[PDB]
């Protein structure tokens, strides 16, 4: 899985990015528990599969939908709170 940082100071993380694998490495706190992925822990908490553009806000994170496919979150622009 790919990460980008811009210029702006936000991440862009693709939706396949492993949770444990996010954690440790930016210090986030993401909820291992029940996904494995970003895009499971989106879905997991979304009744509907979200829009792009969608902007949501999961375990200390401001997230932006950027990218969805296939009825997966694709990309995500991400900022910590």
């Amino acid at each position: 899985s790919n990460a980008i940082q811009q210029s702006d100071g936000s991440m862009i993380i693709d939706g396949s990015a492993n949770l444990r694998d996010l954690n440790k490495m930016f210090n986030w706190e993401l909820d291992t528990e029940d996904a494995r992925t970003f895009n499971g822990l989106i879905l997991e908490h979304l009744e509907e599969i979200p829009d792009e553009g969608t902007i949501c806000e999961i375990d200390g994170l401001l997230i932006t939908i950027l990218e969805v496919g296939d009825n997966m979150i694709k990309q995500a622009k991400v900022v910590k709170l």
